[PDB]
Formats: structure tokens, C-alpha cells, sequence
């Protein structure tokens, strides 16, 4: 099971059409398209197009190629000549060879030395000097330089030539030989191992070559056999961390595999959610961290690495057997480990999570409509194979299972007081309550009759109020709450008693939304101005806001997990709190949610341990037990530096970079130089835009600051004399980079 | 047909229930929200929330009510009671008022005086004295003291009070009377006319009162009748600029009519495109440019307005009469006033625009399509497939490629006429003439006297009024002149560099000039002198890369790029320019994707479907709203009232001079405009009076950053601009003063 990312021109990308991926020693990503190069460090796009005005741009905005050498510098391959992005300078070199008139294109890029480059071009093959920064077209053999070359190859001696007609050729560095291995053209060329080399082409397959034995194997495409290649037009070839080829094809992308020789389709999916942007593939790049790029032509690009794969989302797909309103309410998991999922106004849905289908029940025009659609609260009478459903203006609804019909009660029908149905619970006696708008209801089965409360168990007066949850702890102790707050009771038979076990605290009057008792015996009740624990031991509450690292106070349920960690749905995600150390880990839409805001109700968790939290666009399930960590700590890469909000580049006015700040050891600041901010960036894309950096500026800060939204940096009218300035980096799991990224800052006097 | 904007969580707002809509002095909008409350000025929220180390901070963030009175001052009313924003202090005035242990909560606020405000609470009814910041329980008769009320409404003098249970009261402020007017409880209340009145109640349907005549007529909803009303749970009541009734229930919008005495429902559609985005609709609200705001429950936000609607846009609808593909190649109108359009990957499309009706071939890459309307032919140019013929009357489809025929090239990408009888072919290798009536193709290879034909990739032909053949490809543009099946080379293009880029499209206009699109920018060629003239980038253009071009029944031209869609007057060679945020299929589009209707109806594909509108239907807008200043910092520090800076005393929009020290140097000025018909498509003109040598002028940024400057006192100007390019003559002012040093 394999879902990709998508970033795109709404991420921040130039143009759809990915011709070439690399990295650089940065860690930067560089992506060639049709209209522009696009520089991406895992926050933001740094696009990189041509100026008419401006020298130190990019040749032309049609990229084709781009290779990192040994050294790290990053070559591209324009329609006007060959470019180099100079990181020291942040400019480009721009060269050109002219014959005939024109200057040639670029087609592929190859290293032979440090000092030497290997480039193909329409007319030929030729080599560029690093050292003298000009090009040799002399150096070649007859029979070489006018080989017209597709696709660029080395392995360690030797460079693979793959040409438009005249099929494969081999390329010694030391013996300097030219020398045929043996009709369409080749896109790409990758070796496996000495005894096994894959070779794509335009339309003549896969082809498997043992060098040692000479031996040639080919590989075609079939419409009968989906176990086959898609396309026979292939032009990406890659291996990702589990040693595995990856091919990348005009139609689907294919992945060999070893045992049973067959190939995998992906394909380009509108439906299944997660599946491949676009259909055709065109370049796939494995990064350090051994997350795999897809490159498209039209469709941007696609992540994809098993520890991000975390989240899976269920949602509405109209004309489909799937959910019916992405607005869920309550979840509830019966003794045959199906969902009853409520919804605002879809009805109630019935979800069976292996058979993946669907049972919905709406209002019919009178015998199985269920009063309304918009439920609020499920209960499950398993003895008597009965569902009790509780309606937002409708009231409660009896569904019997084994034969389809809905029994409706209302204010006008029955002696119900209140249509408004929000929680439903077992009175334990046989009865069940119901917890309304105005008041509580007792409901009898047997005699289909409603008893609203209106006294304690001593005829104390029961204020009339909004009730949305009711719940009963190990104790046999009923908790009601709402807007007006939370109340704590026994039940003498039938009449209930107030036990005041609750400290006197203004919490109890706060809007309450759900509660929980945990596998410790602590009870937790999440309110919509945060959430808090009771002790009962002591007698104490320990209150959780949002400045103690909670994402939003609105908290609508609470699930705890095999670790005893608790799990919280907000308007803006989903938490992860740790009582013991009292810290959170959150997690946001961009992660992988449904949506940062979450529903009233809608929590629930298996049997089996599996999480469900429902909210405004669907539903979003995971298993807290199953989630990878990211081990990956990258440096940190200091991206920009701006004096008065102005940008401070390399040899301006300001005379502060000569160097690129990402070169930079040490900047002196003059007298008259006194406000300056600097941005900073993590080149981890696991966690992608969740990351936590420790700065500090020795010498003025006292301690050491933390940023988890930010990542500049403001100072100003500072005092004379020497500093550093120290950035961590930590991930999205919260493990650190130990050694920090250093840069010196000097303060003349004034 | 009424279509909507969408503006929810993702576009910064808090929480997407929206319980009321209103607006202040300097234009910007005010949203109550379940969680927090919401400042919108065009380009921006800004979320207030609560903070218990901040005394300044609204005093909670379940808002139920936000009400503007006759100063512009903003009231918001929260669950621990009613909060006032200073403008002038950018702060929050929080007021409780304290009964029976308990802060009671502000479901509505009324203005009775510039001095007093009507609040109602869960328990009864009381008034705020403004000028003196306490609340006065005594003050009413004990009937209306304990009358709990769900809605308040002032018309004039008399205040409308509609209650939980006890029906609708009115109360005037001249005679101090409190009278009922003549079951539920009442939610809105809106009046037409003194002889109308709208009551919205919450499951009693709609009611009309007419109180001159004490008469009252329902409004409920029939399941099996489609023309009423949606839902009896209704909440709001707005009209329009156009003197229109809206009402929003919990499920649907209605739309009321006054000749048919009907209403129109109008759903939430997850299959249509811009309908609505929640079915609960809780507040509605007309802005000063009279656009509708629209808050539902869990949906967010609707905006619509008339000038703003513009582009329909056409995708594919899986399991559903739609696009095969969305990504959309050429597009061909036949004598039957039907679309052939290609696709990517969906194959061929033959669409009805008058039936809706879509019609799909499949293999079982379309690049080019020509119609034989006299033999109902469709010819077909492929990638990977090469030349497709079609009978309409049979649907055969007679294929031909490099294997089983003469034809030399697989990749078809454009087809045009001879004028003999036979059909030129461009492919990505050479030009092929195919005899239709002899099923064979030829390889052009020499000119009319001998002169070798270089063999390019050929992607575009045309034919101009002179009949000469214009070809154009990756390796350069080429014109022709037929000597019967063979070609000369007429250059009758000056010697350029522009002769030899990648070209996409020619077009020649009405006027007789002939208009090139490539991929490095456009040109026209004025044969007349022989005359060339560029226009890229820095002429205004968004993006180089021009795929498409086509004239509209003014003179104007309208050309798809990578980045959406420009209007371009060549008479004084100004642009418009439109994105995918306007309402575009995307700001990315397609190569050959340009079509104009004998009715003047233009179509543009791209990656993400097809945008259709009328250029001579579209309309201006109008409105060019001032500048406010926004936000002012010093060395990235935000400035504020009455602070130890001690720069500004009232809120930086309030003040019209400020005072610089000698070691305050480095600043930075915010600035907005507030136009909602333009959206975020606006332009800025700022210079400093005394220091800058000419205007600049900002599109992408609000945020202008001095340092360092000398003694004296400067001038900061700044004007605004909307989408269409109209100004606003007076600039907004803000004096500076630099002390010396
Ligand atoms: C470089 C290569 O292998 N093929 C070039 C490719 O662009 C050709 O056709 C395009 O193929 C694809 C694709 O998925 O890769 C998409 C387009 O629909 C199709 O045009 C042709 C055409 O190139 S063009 O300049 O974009 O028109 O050229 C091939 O060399
Ligand atoms: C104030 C009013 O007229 N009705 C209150 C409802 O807003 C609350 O229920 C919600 O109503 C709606 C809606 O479309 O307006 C959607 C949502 O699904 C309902 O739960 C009701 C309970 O309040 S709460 O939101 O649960 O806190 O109280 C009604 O009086």
C-alpha cells in the first residue's frame, strides 16, 4: 500500500513538468521544468527564472537537465547553453556554445573529473572545462563527438551513453575507449549490480543486461497481463532504501519485483485518494533521508516515505458506496466491531471497516425514516439487537436491525420535552437516559414512556439546563454536562443524588463537551476553554490550556492509547498529550487530517486499539501504536539575512557578504547598522514544515529560545563586542541535531 | 444562476461556524465565531482570542453576537458577557455583567442612544450605559426587565424584541412603551416596508406582518413542493442591492420572489462547483458594495457578487455526463455549434452547449482536430498514434501510424487545409500532405525551385487572409506561399532573432495584423512597414510562456498563460490580468487550448479543465476604496498605543503625524485596501514626500521599510488601485518627523 504528497504550482512550484530531480550538498532540492528551476529546502520555493536586464540569472526558463557533481555544485541544462548555480555568489554562471549560428541545448550533464564535464548536445557531445570555464569540442574522437546522446550515465570508470538510433555505448575515463555494447532511443540508464544493468527506452521496453555474459533480456508491454509493464515508453529509472527498482513510465509508474518477475502499476487515480498525480512519469530521485520524487509532466510532483504514511482519511465520494456527510458526529463500535457513524445531513451511516461498505439511514416521507438527519447520539442495545438514536430536531429513533423500521418520538407524538437528542446512555436499572437541551429524560422501554427530571433523590431542585454528555465511570457514578457545566451523581434506584466529590472550582461551570475516565483511574474532562484531570485520591484538578502547548482550547473528546498517552480532537488538530511529562505533540491538516477543526462527539476507540475522530470534511483513523518515528536530524541551513527588513546579499552596498550567508563563518556590523533579522530553514522532508529550532546569541541572550511556528530571528541596538549566534534543529518527534549551525556576529563600538 | 467564493480554516479564519456578520467605518468585516472573533479587511484575518495574561484581550472566545452602531463602534457579545474593540487603542473593552454568582452571557446587542445599548441576556433584559461603562437593571418596566429575548431589531425608533416562547414585542424609544405586536421562538426579523415585515422563527416557518393593517400571513415548507421555502427553521433575513430577500434556514438558502410568490432553494452541492458551502446557513450580510456574506455553520463563508462572477468553469465529474480528462488540448467548433475538444488523456470530446450532452471516444493524446463538414469527416492528430479519420455517420474510426502506413511520423499535433483538396500534417519530425481521396502521404522535403526542407518539429499552421501557410515550431516560425502542391519561401519577416524561438500559436486580428505566441513572450507584425514589437514580462504579461491568443468585439486580445489569463489593449498596450483566485480553471494552461464561437463566446483548457465566459458580459469594477495603514513597527518591534516607544498615543490608522527619535531609524509601514469585488488582485502607489525621487508601486507586497534617514520632516502617500486598474485620486497621508542626530 503506497499514497504519495502532492506539491504543485498551488505549493509554490513554477511549472507542472518535472524534466530532471537532484540534491545538492545542502540538502536542497532542485527541480528542472518546462518554465523555470525551482530551488526547494523544505519550506519554501526559491524559483530561479531568466532576466533580460539582469546577467546573474538563469540562461533560459526552459530547463531540461540538472546533475550535482562530487564537489556539490549544481549544473543545469537550459535551451540556451549550460548554467551553474553559484551558492557562494547566490548567482548563475551562463555559458553558451555557438555553431552555426545558434547556441546548442543542453540535453545531459555528466562528470568525468572534478575539473572536467561530459555535455550532450543536438549536434554532438562535448566537454566543458571547470578550471578554465570554457568548452573543448576537440578533445573527442571523430566517431564520439558526433554522437548525438539522449541520456548521461557513470558508473564509478566508466560513462554510459545512451543514444537516439545507434543504441549503447561505453565510455572509459582512464583507457579513454569508445566502445558499442549492442533501435529506439534511451532515456535512462541504471546498474543494479556488475551482473545486472537497466536500461530504459522510447517504446522498445526494459531491457536487462549482464555485462558479464553479454546476455540481453527484454521487457514488453501486454493489455491481457496486468502484471506486465504499462507502457513500453519509459524514460525514469530509480532505487529506493529497501533495494527495490523503480520505473517510471508515459503511463503508470512500475515497480520489479524480485521473486515472481512481475511488475506493480500505480496508476493515476481521481477516486482512491492519495494515488499518483499524473500518469505520466518522468524523473525519480531517492534524497539522503531515502524518500522517493516523482516527477511528472504535468501533475507536479510526488513524496512518498513510509513514516509519513500515518494517516488515513475517510470522506464522501458521491455516486460511490462510501460516507454520506463529511460533517461526522458520534462513533460508536458495536460487540460485531462495525461503526455506527452519526452525521449532520447525511443520516446515520453503518461502515463495516474490512468489507469497506456502506448502510446509510435518512428521513423518508412515511415507515424506515428516522425523524431526522442530523444525528447526535448512538447506543447499541446488543441483547435485544436494538439501536437507540438520538436526533437533533427529531428526537429519539428505535431501529430495529433484523428488520429495517424506526419507531419516532417528538414533543408533538409523545411526551418527550425536548426534540433535541444529544446523549444517550443505560440507566443500568433497564431504562436509558437522554440527555436534551432543556432537561433529562428517563425512558422506559417496556412502557414506551418519558420521565423528565426535575428533582433530586431529596427534591433539591434540577435546574432546568443543556445537556450534550453523559457518562459513567468504574464507580457506577453518573456525569452530566453542558454549556452550563458538569455534575457528578449516584443513583438510589431510580432517583439520583448529587455527590459532591468535585473540589469547588469555577471549571465545573465551564462548557463541557465530553469526559473520560482513564486506564490509571483519572478522570479527564475537555471543556471549550481547554481541559482538565480529577484526581480523586487527593481531591485535586490540574488545569491544561492552550499557552501549556495545547494546539486549541476547544477540546471536543479524549482517547488514550496502549502507553497511556491521550489523544485530543481541537479546532486546530489533533494532540498528543504525555501526563507524566505534561508536554504535547500536535498534529495539523497539513500532516495528514481530514481537517484542523474537529467535531463535537465525534471520538471513538476500538476493541483492537484503533483511533477514530471525526470532524467537519470526514473522518481521520489511525493506530497510535503503529507510527513510525523520524530518525533524521538535519543541519541548520541559515537561508536569509535582512538589515532593516532589507535583504543583505553577497558584495551589495552593505558590504557585510561577500559569501552567501550559508558560507558565512563570521559577519561585522558597523555603527550605523543596527536592526537585522535572520531566516533559517530544516532540510527535513519527513516532517516536512513541522520542526522545533533552539537559537541562542551568545554573549547577549541569557538562555536559549525555542521556535515551533518561526524561524527568523530579530535583533536590534545591540551593545559592542563579539557574539555567536547557535540554531538545533528538531524534528517533528522531538529528537535533536546536537551540533548546532554557528555564525559569528561582531558589534563595532558607536 | 448565483455562484460562490469560499473562505474558511484554510483561508485563515478560526472556526467555521459564523453565528453573525457585520462591518465598521474603515471597511473591514467582523465575524462571530464559535471559536474566537474574526477581522477580515480583503487580504487578511486577524483572530482575537483570549488571554489570561492580557487583560486586553476579548473576554472569551465563544462569541454570539457582533453589532456596529451609529459611531462605528464595534460590540461583540461572548459567554462571560460584552466586549467593546478601541479602535483607537487597538484593544478589547471587556464588560460583565454579574447575577447570581455567574457572568451572564450577550446573545444580542441593540443601540437605543450614541450613548446606551440594549442587551439581552439568557435571563432578562437589560441596558449599557456607554459614556459611563455600567451596566442599569432598573431601568426597564419589571415585563420587559425578565422578557428573555433571541433576537433584537431597531427600525428608526421603535426597537423589535422577538422572544423564546412569548412571541414579538416593540418597543419605542420615544414613548418608553413596551406592547406586543400580534408561538416559537423568533431568530430574525427584517422589514421591507412599513406595510412589510419578515419574521424568521425557529420551526414556525416565515411570517409576512403587515401592522397597518394588523394582518399576518405563513410561510411553511412542503416536502412534495418544491417552490416553497427549505426548511421552518430559519435564522436569517437580509436583502440585497438588487431589492431581493434572502433567507437563510437550517437547511438551504431561499430566495424569495414577488411575482410567482415562490422561493428559490438553493443547496449544498458537492457535484456543482461554487454552490454552497454548508447547507445551515446562520447569518447573512451585505457589505457596502453591496456583495452578500453568507455564514453557515460548519461551511464557513460565502461571498457573492455579481461583478465577481465571471468564469464558468467545466471539469470532469467521475461517474458522471462530463470532461474525460482535465487536461485539455485543442478545441474545435463545427457549423453545428457543437465543441470537438482534445484531451490529454481522456481521449476525443464532443460536448453540446445547449444540451449539456458529452460524448467520448476512447483507444479501447489528441493534439489536433479539423472537421470535413462537407464529407461529416473529423479528421484526428495524436501523440504516439498518428492521423485518425472519423465518420459521423458510422463512428469507424479509420487510424493510420509509422508501421502500417507511408506516413512517416507517429505525433500528429496539427492539421490544416491545402486548399487543393488534401490536408497538411505537423509532426515533431517533418510536414506531411495526405490525399484523402488516395489514402497516401508525402514527405516534403524540397521547395518549389529545389531548397531542402530543414527537417523541425513542426507544432502550429495557419492561414491567413492572403492565403499564405505559417509554420512554427520549437526550432523556429517559417511562412510559405503555394505553387500548387509545392511551397516557396516568402520572407516577408524582417531579419530577427524572433523568427528562431519556440512557437505556440498565430492569430491574425480583425485589423489585418498578425499576433505570434511563444514561449519566450508574444509579437506583432504590422506588414504594412514590416514592423515588429515585443511585449514579455516587464511590459506587463504574467508569464512569457503564451499558449493562446484570441480577439473579443472590442479590439482586445485575450492570451492563456503558466500564470492565467491577460487582456491586452494594443491601442495604449496596458494589461489585465486574471488567476486561478478570479475564478480560472487554473493558473496553468494548455498548449493549443484557445477557441472563439461565431457567437463570441471564448474557451481556454488547461491543466485542470476549461474556463469559459463572455469578455463583452464581464463587468467593471467600480469601487476604489481609500488606503488604511495597517500596522507600523520599529526595528521589526510592532508600534502601539500609548507604549514606551511613546511614537504613537492613538492607533496608527487614527494618526496623521508622528515623531521619530534619533535612535528610532528603522521602520516599517503596513498599509490595506478593502475591496472585496477585487479581492487580493490590487495595486499600491506609495512614495515619501521629501525623500523618494518618483512613486513605486507595489502588487505582490502591503509592507515599505525605511532606514537611516535624515533631518526633517517627510510625507508618507499611498493610493490604490483595483483589479481593472481604476484609482483612487485622494492618497492616504502620514506625516514623518525625523529629529536631528
Ligand atoms: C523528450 C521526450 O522524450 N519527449 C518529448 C515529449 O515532450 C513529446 O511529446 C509530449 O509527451 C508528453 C509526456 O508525457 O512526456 C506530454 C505531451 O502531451 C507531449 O507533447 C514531444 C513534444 O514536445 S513538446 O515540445 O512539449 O510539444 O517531444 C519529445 O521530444
Ligand atoms: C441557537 C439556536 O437557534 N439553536 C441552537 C443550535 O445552534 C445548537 O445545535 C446546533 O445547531 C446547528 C445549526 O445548523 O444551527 C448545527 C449543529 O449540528 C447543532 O448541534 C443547539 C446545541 O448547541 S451546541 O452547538 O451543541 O452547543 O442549541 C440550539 O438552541
Amino acid at each position: 500500500q503506497i499514497t504519495f504528497s502532492y506539491i504543485s504550482i498551488n505549493e509554490g512550484l513554477s511549472q507542472s513538468t518535472v524534466f530532471s530531480i537532484d540534491q545538492d550538498k545542502r540538502g536542497n532540492m532542485w527541480f528542472a521544468t518546462y518554465d523555470g528551476v525551482n530551488k526547494y529546502d523544505g519550506y519554501a520555493f526559491t524559483v530561479y527564472q531568466h532576466n533580460e536586464d539582469d546577467p546573474n540569472s538563469i540562461a533560459n526558463d526552459i530547463s531540461r537537465i540538472v546533475k550535482t557533481d562530487s564537489q556539490g555544485r549544481v549544473w543545469i541544462g537550459t535551451r540556451d547553453g549550460l548554467s551553474r548555480y553559484d551558492e557562494e555568489k547566490d548567482i548563475f554562471q551562463n555559458f553558451f556554445y555557438e555553431k552555426n549560428g545558434k547556441h546548442l541545448q543542453v540535453n545531459g550533464i555528466e562528470e568525468i573529473s572534478p575539473e572536467q564535464l561530459l555535455i550532450s548536445t543536438p549536434e554532438g557531445l562535448i566537454m566543458f572545462d571547470i578550471k578554465e570555464s570554457k568548452f573543448i569540442d576537440d578533445s573527442f574522437s571523430t566517431a564520439m563527438h558526433k554522437t548525438i546522446a539522449s541520456t548521461l550515465y557513470r558508473q564509478g570508470d566508466q560513462i554510459y551513453i545512451g543514444t537516439s538510433t545507434d543504441g549503447l555505448y561505453t565510455y572509459s575515463i582512464t583507457q579513454k575507449t569508445f566502445e558499442k555494447v549492442i533501435t529506439k532511443q534511451i532515456q535512462a540508464i541504471l546498474q543494479q549490480s556488475p551482473t545486472r544493468i537497466w536500461v530504459a527506452t522510447e517504446g522498445a521496453g526494459l531491457f536487462l543486461i549482464n555485462p558479464k555474459t553479454k546476455e540481453i533480456k527484454n521487457y514488453l508491454h501486454s493489455p491481457s497481463n496486468p502484471k506486465s509493464i504499462s507502457s513500453n515508453y519509459i524514460r525514469s529509472l530509480a532505487m529506493d532504501s529497501q533495494n527495490r527498482l523503480w520505473i517510471g513510465t508515459f503511463n503508470d509508474l512500475n515497480i520489479y519485483h524480485e521473486g515472481t518477475d512481475s511488475f506493480a502499476s500505480y496508476s493515476s487515480n481521481p477516486v482512491e485518494n492519495g494515488s499518483l498525480s499524473q500518469r505520466s512519469v518522468r524523473s525519480i530521485f531517492m534524497d539522503s533521508q531515502g524518500g522517493m520524487w516523482l516527477g511528472t509532466y504535468f501533475g507536479g510532483l510526488n513524496y512518498y516515505h513510509p513514516i509519513r504514511n500515518r494517516f488515513k482519511n475517510i470522506r464522501n465520494i458521491p455516486y460511490k458506496n462510501s460516507l454520506s456527510d463529511n460533517v461526522v458526529s458520534c462513533i460508536v463500535e458495536d460487540k460485531d466491531k462495525n461503526l455506527w457513524i452519526g452525521t449532520n445531513d447525511g443520516g446515520l451511516n453503518l461502515y463495516n471497516p474490512i468489507t469497506q461498505r456502506f448502510t446509510s439511514y435518512t428521513l423518508q416521507e412515511d415507515a424506515r425514516g428516522i425523524g431526522s438527519n442530523n444525528i447526535k447520539a448512538v447506543y447499541v442495545d446488543e441483547k435485544k439487537s436494538l439501536v437507540y438514536i438520538g436526533t437533533h430536531a427529531g428526537g429519539l429513533s428505535i431501529l430495529h436491525r433484523n428488520s429495517g423500521q424506526v419507531e419516532n418520538f417528538n414533543q408533538r407524538n409523545s411526551q418527550l420535552v425536548n426534540e433535541n437528542v444529544y446523549a444517550i446512555l443505560p440507566d443500568g436499572e433497564g431504562n436509558l437516559w437522554l440527555g436534551t437541551l432543556s432537561a433529562l429524560v428517563r425512558f422506559n422501554p417496556e412502557q414506551r414512556s418519558f420521565t423528565t427530571i426535575e428533582k433530586e433523590k431529596d427534591g433539591t431542585p434540577v435546574v432546568s439546563k443543556q445537556i450534550t454528555t453523559l457518562f459513567r465511570d468504574s464507580h457506577k457514578r453518573l456525569w452530566i454536562g453542558g454549556e452550563e457545566g458538569l455534575s457528578v451523581f449516584k443513583q438510589e434506584g431510580l432517583d439520583i443524588q448529587k455527590a459532591s466529590i468535585l473540589p469547588v472550582s469555577n471549571v465545573t461551570k465551564l462548557f463541557t463537551n465530553c469526559i473520560y475516565e482513564a486506564s490509571n483511574g483519572i478522570i479527564w474532562v475537555g471543556t471549550r476553554e481547554g481541559f482538565y484531570c480529577f484526581n480523586e485520591k487527593d481531591k485535586q484538578i490540574k488545569r491544561y490550556n492552550t499557552t501549556n502547548g495545547l494546539p486549541n482550547n476547544v477540546v471536543y473528546g479524549i482517547l488514550e492509547d496502549s502507553f497511556g498517552r491521550l489523544w485530543l480532537s481541537t479546532n486546530r488538530g489533533i494532540s498528543c498529550f504525555n501526563p507524566e511529562t505534561e508536554k504535547f505533540r500536535n498534529f495539523t491538516e497539513s500532516d495528514g487530517l481530514q481537517s484542523n477543526q474537529f467535531n463535537t462527539a465525534s471520538y471513538c476507540r476500538t476493541s483492537v486499539g484503533q483511533m477514530y475522530f471525526g470532524g467537519i470534511n470526514g473522518i481521520t483513523t489511525f493506530r497510535p501504536e503503529l507510527l513510525l518515528d523520524n530518525p533524521y536530524t538535519p543541519p541548520v541551513v541559515i537561508t536569509k539575512l535582512q538589515l532593516f527588513n532589507k535583504v543583505v546579499r553577497p558584495d551589495d552596498e552593505t558590504g557585510i557578504l561577500t559569501k552567501n550567508i550559508s558560507e558565512t563563518k563570521s559577519i561585522t556590523l558597523k555603527s550605523w547598522q543596527t536592526a537585522f533579522s535572520i531566516e533559517f530553514v530544516v532540510s527535513n522532508y519527513i516532517s516536512g514544515q513541522h520542526n522545533t529550532f533552539a537559537y541562542k546569541l551568545e554573549g547577549y541572550d541569557k538562555e536559549w529560545y525555542y521556535l515551533t511556528d518561526s524561524r527568523t530571528v530579530s535583533y536590534s541596538n545591540l551593545p559592542q563586542g563579539t557574539y555567536q549566534f547557535l540554531v538545533k534543529a528538531a524534528n517533528s518527534d522531538g529528537k535533536w541535531n546536537p551540533i548546532p549551525t554557528a555564525l559569528e556576529i561582531i558589534v563595532l563600538p558607536i
